[PDB]
């Protein structure tokens, strides 16, 4: 409650030393309550790099581009998805950098933001999404996304590295993490990726609205959030009453999502981005309580192992379904005790 009141986008810069271990590093930032705004940016000493060079994946494939069709009008808009053929990065880059493709010319990220939410629906762009792979080298030890080391090893998919080829335009739609998990996101190079988030204590309230503007997607499936394809303004959610920030990362630098933060955001031109999800003994109280897809055959991980190893004293009693349990969004991870 005292630490992050206002639940504002932080940002950390950590030495080489406080940098080398990642689950103390997480269970470090939340007891600085950087988990109160959902998300979080890292940035790392720059002696750090997760690879030499980005000079030799030209011929590396994107088995699975995906065209980006926006239809909606006054900040409520759906976001459909073509399946293109598999194309490889240099194709990808020629089309993301092509006159019809490339980012606007814009002065202030405030006018690239407009520029976005006025032309979102025309010109469908082009995301080389979801490639399975990392193009982290093997000797990096410290925060590499394909061997994070946490305690999402258990399950083992949703641990796994995946690449994001972006262009101008290219956009991910409001959502929070398959089992309601944390993600970690590296800007390997390129243009920015502008991000909004939606604190996790005022997660309930965007659902809420979500809710409301589609009736038909709300009734069909209770999670229709986790399709991926609802885009909501920033101006939208000022209208409604929505607490959110927004925050741009540049390339080399690292984003963390925490367990029930929505967030949402665009490219802002040709890019490449490493994610995964990991998780704390924080996490194992929202995988137990998160609502998922129902009308769609997606990530489910049984929660039992988790439960009979980190809450012996309380497995049978949720078991039976007796743990009434409500989740505190304030109170950071348990790991977080010394740094308190
Ligand atoms: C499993 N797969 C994970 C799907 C998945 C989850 N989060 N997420 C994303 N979260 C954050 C950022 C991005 C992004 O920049 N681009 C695209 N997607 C993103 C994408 C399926
Ligand atoms: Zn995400
Ligand atoms: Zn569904």
């Amino acid at each position: 409650e005292t630490l992050n009141p206002s639940a504002r986008i932080m940002t950390f810069y950590p030495t080489m030393e406080e940098f080398r271990n990642f689950s103390r590093y997480i269970a470090y930032i939340e007891s600085q309550g950087a988990h109160r705004a959902g998300l979080a940016k890292v940035v790392p000493p720059k002696e750090w790099k997760p690879r030499a060079s980005y000079d030799d994946i030209d011929d590396l494939v994107i088995p699975a581009p995906i065209q980006q069709l926006v239809t909606g009008q006054s900040g409520l808009f759906t976001q459909y998805n073509i399946q293109k053929k598999a194309m490889t990065v240099r194709e990808f880059r020629k089309i993301a950098n092509s006159d019809k493709y490339c980012t606007p010319r814009y002065s202030e990220f405030e006018e690239l933001e407009r520029k976005y939410w006025k032309n979102l629906t025309f010109n469908p762009p082009i995301y080389g999404a979801d490639v399975n792979g990392t193009l982290y080298e093997k000797h990096v030890d410290e925060w590499n996304i394909g061997r994070l080391r946490t305690i999402l090893d258990l399950v083992e998919g949703v641990n796994t590295p995946y690449l994001y080829f972006g262009m101008w335009k290219t956009s991910f739609a409001w959502h929070t993490e398959d089992m309601d998990l944390y993600s970690i996101n590296y800007l390997h190079f390129g243009e920015p990726k502008s991000w909004y988030s939606v604190p996790p204590e005022h997660g309930k309230r965007l659902e809420r609205l979500a809710k409301g503007f589609f009736p038909g997607s709300a009734q069909s499936c209770e999670a229709f959030l986790r399709h991926k394809m609802t885009l909501i303004s920033p101006l939208m959610l000022k209208k409604y009453g929505i607490p959110f920030d927004k925050v741009t990362q540049e390339a080399g630098e690292f984003m963390i999502t925490f367990p029930y933060g929505y967030h949402a955001g665009f490219n802002h031109g040709f890019n490449c981005a490493e994610s995964t999800n990991f998780a704390t003994r924080r996490w194992i109280e929202y995988g137990k309580q998160a609502v998922l897809c129902s009308c769609r055959k997606m990530v489910k991980i049984s929660m039992d192992v988790f439960v009979r190893k980190f809450q012996p004293e309380r497995y049978k009693l949720w078991k039976a379904g007796k743990d009434n349990t409500v989740i505190d969004h304030t109170l950071p991870t348990p790991e977080a005790a010394e740094f308190l």
